[PDB]
């Protein structure tokens, strides 16, 4: 193509990440390259990294928090003039000429290509963020907003979405309503700062006392319950318009959907690869809703942003430097991280 | 109370009707007293009767599919003028000042009274329509529309609304849309009825031939599909915006989930008494629905006699005398009625 880049490549299951270099595509007609200033680390990142999922595919360079530079822009390409702060998310190509498609609901699509690990339409494998660049298909770039920190707006680029996309179409986006959030990961945790933005009653549920510090002090949470203490379980047991269950393994439906009022929903957002539960005659009680939501889309992920900008939501990010990316993902395991990650990337790795 | 009725009670386990004499209440302020025509049989008859649900309350005159007309109106109500042609569903109280009660979605009252098998307010056991009167709360009677036949509305209290509550409430009233009615019984006859009247493509399934004549001649379903016919089955794959599931039994949801295309719905209104399995990344595939629904309100019932009316809907009713009861509940149990049963109460039962 048009030139190399050098990022940092896991190439076993041992997810060890050391330098490798490879080729960008020519900017072609539709695409955006960029000049890639900070990349944020999440445990997909974590998951793809050393294999877990069965399916990785290396030599594999993470990274799908990314925010960068537009240096060079493609043919046609108008909505992004050179020297524009933009981001990339999640995924970075879908069909354009199928029903989710057209609806601005891409992430929908069947044919979505994926940040890294997968296979782009001109069959090279797709790399992540952990690089000095990368080019994009404009359709999956976004304008970081002006105030808007790049450490900051890098978070929200995958956890933001995720938990905006159905607050906003489940017409969750309204003041008053009473939000559990099930599972404090990294999706709870922004769950607690758009929905208390939005100007809900948010109640964060879990099983210990370790997270109360952290969905009270640092995230302003009104009440902790812990969902083994059936005293104020009880209290609760239909007071929730919503629940955005975030545990990625198998738990007992029921006592969730038990909190939930008339009508109300529980977006399941961890992926439990076992079949959850429920019995049939409580949902038909209350016209209560199971359902689901795979990240956002772009639109979203532009409303996100300058909803977070509007609202001022600050993470608490850990920005690091990639020689201590290693390091960064041992405790990004083990959870030591004060919330967020953020790899500088103009923390470079010549390697031509 | 104010004067006597008869009408045919249950005993015991058994479900043998024999006729049984009782009391009515005094017709309060806001109390509406009726004459009962005709009452229709359906399943929850056959099965409160027999007890099945080991929760029977006995003597037990069954009928909640009840059509007659207001031979007097207590001290409060206007909207019944005596001599109205009115109808009465399943229930015939709620508490009336909770948020379900004030959104108009009173059938969703925790505090709801059931037409019999319950008590209400007076301390009175409540019976059924298969009697030759009944005294109900004006707000659980509805005006049967004009050209509409009593036989006729009758089914359509029951399951009705049943199937028009959801496709109501869940957006679903558009033409165009593509459904499936997984299960033929009573409530997803009327699917195929009330959907393709809405204008909408309705598939039926099922799992076997017997149901073709009746989906496809008798209910003019667009198509039928066998289940575990897996080339068809593929082929529908990503088509269908909702789906009716009728099926009271334990059964795969996520075949049927399958079906469904993206933000496409599961509306289960078959009571399984065991926890139904749902595969949860595939709701996250589709921002997939998983709920259910139980009955409609008053306001819907309106909705959907006027609805049938205007769009001329006639079920194949089988107006039987008071005195077949037993044989009909034989026959509606070895579902050998040519689609639904009436009693005619006009054809009665005197008995002081
Ligand atoms: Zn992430
Ligand atoms: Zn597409
Ligand atoms: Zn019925
Ligand atoms: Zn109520």
């Amino acid at each position: 193509a048009e030139r190399k880049t050098t990022g940092w490549a896991a190439r076993d299951p041992s997810g060890i990440l050391s330098p490798y270099t490879y080729t960008l595509r020519e900017t072609g007609p539709e695409d955006v390259n960029i000049r890639i200033i900070c990349c944020g680390i999440c445990h997909t990142d974590l998951h793809q990294t050393k294999n877990d999922l069965g399916m990785s595919n290396y030599p594999m360079v993470p990274g799908h928090e990314v925010v960068g530079e537009v240096v060079e822009v493609g043919s046609d390409v108008s909505k992004f003039t050179v020297g524009d702060i933009v981001g990339v998310g999640c995924l970075v190509g879908c069909c354009g000429g199928c029903s989710p498609c057209e609806r601005d609901l891409e992430q929908y699509c069947p044919k979505k290509i994926w940040s890294y690990n997968d296979v782009y339409i001109n069959g090279q494998p797709t790399q992540g963020g952990f690089a000095k660049a990368t080019v994009v298909h404009q359709k999956f770039v976004v304008k970081i907003p002006e105030g808007m920190a790049v450490e900051q707006a890098a978070p929200l680029l995958c956890a933001g979405v995720t938990v905006y996309s159905p607050l906003s179409h489940f017409g969750l986006k309204q003041p008053g309503l009473r939000g559990g959030i099930l599972g404090l990961g990294g999706v709870g945790h922004m769950g607690v700062k758009i929905a208390k933005a939005m100007g809900h009653h948010v109640t964060v549920i879990s099983s210990s006392n370790k997270k109360r510090e952290e969905a009270l002090q640092d995230l302003g949470a009104d009440d902790y319950v812990i969902g083994s203490d059936q005293a104020k379980m009880s209290e609760l047991a239909d007071s929730l318009d919503y629940v955005i269950d975030t545990v990625p393994v198998h738990h007992a439906l029921e006592p969730y959907l038990s909190l939930l009022k008339l009508d109300g929903k529980l977006i399941l957002m961890g992926v439990i690869n076992n079949p959850l539960q429920f019995l049939t005659p409580l949902l038909m009680l209350g016209r209560k809703v199971i359902t689901g939501s795979f990240i956002g889309s772009m639109k979203e992920t532009e409303e996100m942003l300058e909803f977070c900008k509007e609202k001022g939501l600050s993470s608490i990010i850990e920005v690091v430097k990639m020689d201590y990316v290693n390091t960064a993902f041992e405790r990004l395991e083990k959870n030591d991280v004060r919330y967020r990650f953020v790899v500088d990337v103009e923390g470079s790795n010549l390697d031509a």
